[PDB]
């Protein structure tokens, strides 16, 4: 990896880099004490040079950078996002790191952690695999998140961990519900990638299974979801073919749609949103946002507001920047709409 920055110095750190991109997200949205507060969150790595690219690419974006920038607009409001990942090596000081984390918002005001550490274990390993294990994310109105790898142990026990913590957090109904829904079985159509957790008590907790669909149509995808608390007939065909258009381009075959399953206490059934690939799918973000743009206006949805973010954070002009990981999208009377984002600095 080579860092490649306009903006920013190679001495500036991860935390100031965070820094900078969460308050230009807010600008596109329309200071010393929120640094403070990612440089804490981010030790003891927040300290280290964004000028030298970690060993191992991290997960969590696209360039490899240990931080990825994400709107979120949903009931008429929009809110800023960061999500976080140690660039340390090697795979098991990355997952000690984020042990760390997790332990240490553990006390923080209307967090809860136990439900992640029940399950933890199912994630976490002392010879880790696959290309992640343990990631977080923060969300302003704090509220943080963290992401946990299935596959720490192989693609082949991906489904049965992701069975075992379903049942330990008790939510074996609405898992057998979409279990059932897609056939009893998860292979590469449907491919439990990761898992996330809301860290909060109450009713109010919920977990997301991210499934990947490899070497399936628009269609099918879209009646994967039909199980859902609140999934449109057609919306996610309607997304994929419109923003993506044909599903046999190399670049599509190597980063195929995500579904995220939400689950929590008390429903039956699991929510559904979907991960539409960006980068590398289109050329650029510029090709990426006309495309988006499009969509959300035929949706009613606001596009405004999506380029107007793109346009405060990106550090190129987008039609030679490459930093759109995913969008997110749920259709229907609640429609969301989310945007993710590398820092685009190697």
């Amino acid at each position: 990896m080579r860092f490649d920055s306009d903006r920013y110095r190679p001495t500036d750190t991860y935390a100031e880099v965070a820094c900078d991109k969460v308050c230009r997200a807010y600008e596109g949205l329309g200071r010393e004490s929120l640094l403070a507060f990612l440089r804490d969150l981010t030790d003891p790595w927040g300290e280290l040079p964004v000028g030298t690219p970690p060993e191992d690419a991290c997960w969590v974006s696209i360039d490899g950078m240990p931080l990825e920038t994400s709107v979120a607009w949903a009931g008429r409001k929009a809110g800023v996002r960061l999500s976080l990942e140690s660039p340390r090596g090697p795979a098991k000081r990355r997952m000690e790191d984020g042990m760390a984390l997790t332990r240490r918002l553990a006390g923080r005001p209307g967090v809860s952690v136990d439900p992640c550490l029940r399950v933890e274990d199912l994630f976490t390993d002392d010879d880790p695999q696959g290309y992640f294990t343990i990631a977080h994310a923060v969300a302003w109105t704090p509220r943080y998140k963290i992401f946990l790898n299935p596959a720490v142990r192989g693609r082949e026990q991906a489904a049965a961990r992701t069975e075992e913590a379903m049942i330990r957090l008790g939510l074996e109904q609405p898992w057998r519900a979409l279990t059932e829904h897609l056939g009893g079985a998860y292979g590469p159509e449907h491919e439990p990638a990761a898992l996330a957790m809301d860290l909060v008590p109450g009713d109010d907790f919920r977990v997301q299974v991210y499934l990947a669909h490899s070497g399936v149509s628009a269609e099918a995808i879209d009646a994967k979801s039909a199980v859902a608390a609140d999934h449109v007939p057609g919306s996610f065909a309607r997304a994929l073919r419109g923003i993506n258009g044909a599903d046999d381009t190399p670049e599509w075959k190597r980063k195929p749609p995500v579904t995220a399953f939400s689950f929590g206490p008390g429903r039956a059934v699991p929510g559904a949103t979907l991960y539409v690939p960006m980068i590398p799918v289109h050329g650029s973000d510029a090709a990426a946002r006309d495309r988006v743009a499009a969509f959300l206006r035929s949706e009613g949805m606001d596009a405004v507001g999506y380029e107007a973010v793109l346009d405060a954070i990106s550090d190129r002009s987008l039609p030679e920047s490459h930093t759109q990981n995913f969008i997110s999208y749920r259709g229907g009377d609640s429609p969301r709409f989310s945007v993710y984002l590398a820092p685009g600095v190697y």
